[PDB]
């Protein structure tokens, strides 16, 4: 009774009122290319490293299972589709929302949505979860904050699901194309600080090819960060 | 993203674009109770016996799975609850929907809704198909034709979905509860001729306590019918 006109992501939507994690539940569930589980709160939601993803009611917290029949080197860049869906579908709603490399959407450098990928098998798992209606922690924000109004939570998922279908279907024929709509869309020319055994600082210039951020230090030298379990902040 | 809070019905639901039959998936799948299996358009939807369903975009056409815990004496009522709830939704909507016993919802004597009910041990599965906005076959109506306009699916949805959830909950507690409603919204004291093996005429008078329709010849002869595969017609 939906009525979404999408072609592959969308063509079957699972609800839940609660569940421990949509990103758990679609890792261990047999479910068709393109099936979406969404959930009003969840549980047991989940960042990197086990990290609590607060999902409290009010806001959109879901994932979408991809079987992407592209090269081994182009699926490191799904997370990257799930950021531009988001900036997109806040632009729909006239909020500016940029990308901080290479996994949130910040909007006034406030965390306002966070991306999660996971694999499965040849199964990959795009998990997002956006602030829109519910509390959110100290120093992050919400569609509802930025709007100073109560948002339709359905006119949200409609929005980020069209828009995820739009990108997915462009990213199976050019994989290529999502970087530069990154590039468009991401916070750069700034400094940053890489944290691990043997952390450091630098100007965050771009991405490459591969999607890895290439940091500027002071000495002169250039790395390239595969994101992996690092940290990253805006100093 | 539905924030439904439903207590059972409705505290998963499972959206197809396109499905061969919401009762056929539903009976065939691993599904927890109060699952909801809900889609745009059905293929090869059906009533009893195989009977080819219409269910193109524009129609309310669900399943649901019960595992009630009452009296194995009671389980032949689960198709009430499904007239019942249509015909409180459609009154919710100022539609004069009458049952049509025991499973058909009619409006001005044309047929609006129908309800099948299928069962097997601890799994019954209720389907319901709703003509919302949809076109029809003749002998039939649907909301928007009745209204002169169309109405917003997801709101259909919401409201069934609500009475359902509400007249189970009374069913589990209270199994004869439901008997009364469907005398209230029952078409009755006018003549109607049973179809089955042999056929025979007369007043439809009420339902007894076990929901069978009570039936007076011109005779005096009074006979008590079990649905079953017989067919009700309206002289
Ligand atoms: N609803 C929320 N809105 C915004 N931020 C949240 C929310 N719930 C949790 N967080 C924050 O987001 C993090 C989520 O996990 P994850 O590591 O995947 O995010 P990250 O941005 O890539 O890493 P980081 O902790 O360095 O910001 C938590 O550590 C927490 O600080
Ligand atoms: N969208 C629809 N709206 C109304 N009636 C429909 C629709 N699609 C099919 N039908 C009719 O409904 C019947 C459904 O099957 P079923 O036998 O379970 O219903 P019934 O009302 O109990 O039987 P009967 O048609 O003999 O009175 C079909 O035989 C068909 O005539
Ligand atoms: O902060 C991040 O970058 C990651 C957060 C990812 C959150 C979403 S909510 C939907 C899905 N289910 C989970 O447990 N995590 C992801
Ligand atoms: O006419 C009747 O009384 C029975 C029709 C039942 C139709 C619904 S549509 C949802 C579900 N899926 C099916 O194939 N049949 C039922």
């Amino acid at each position: 009774m939906l009525g979404l006109k999408t072609s592959i992501i969308g063509r079957r939507v699972i609800y839940f009122q609660e569940i421990t994690s949509t990103n758990e539940f679609a890792k261990t569930s047999y479910l068709e290319e393109g099936t979406v589980i969404v959930a009003d709160k969840q549980t047991m939601g989940h960042g990197r490293l086990n990290r609590k993803w607060e999902s409290p009611e009010g806001g959109l917290w879901l994932s979408i299972v991809l079987s992407p029949k592209v090269p081994q080197k182009d699926l490191p860049k799904i997370v990257f589709l799930g950021a531009v869906g988001v900036v997109e579908t806040l632009k729909e709603f006239s909020i500016d929302g940029r990308i901080k490399w290479p996994n949130d959407v910040l909007v006034n450098y406030k965390k306002i949505a966070g991306v999660l990928v996971e694999g499965k098998g040849d199964k990959i798992v795009l998990g997002i979860g956006l602030n829109v209606n519910n509390k959110v922690p100290n120093g992050a924000t919400s569609m509802k904050l930025e709007l100073g109004s109560e948002v339709p939570l359905l006119s949200v998922f409609r929005s980020l699901i069209t828009n995820l279908d739009r990108l997915y279907l462009n990213f199976l024929k050019n994989p290529m194309d999502i970087l530069n709509l990154v590039r468009d869309n991401m916070i750069l020319g700034v400094r940053v600080k890489i944290l691990g055994d043997g952390s450091f600082e630098g100007i965050a210039e771009d991405i490459d090819d591969f999607g890895r951020l290439i940091i500027r230090l002071d000495s002169g030298e250039v790395k390239k960060v595969i994101y992996g379990d690092v940290s990253l902040r805006f100093l």
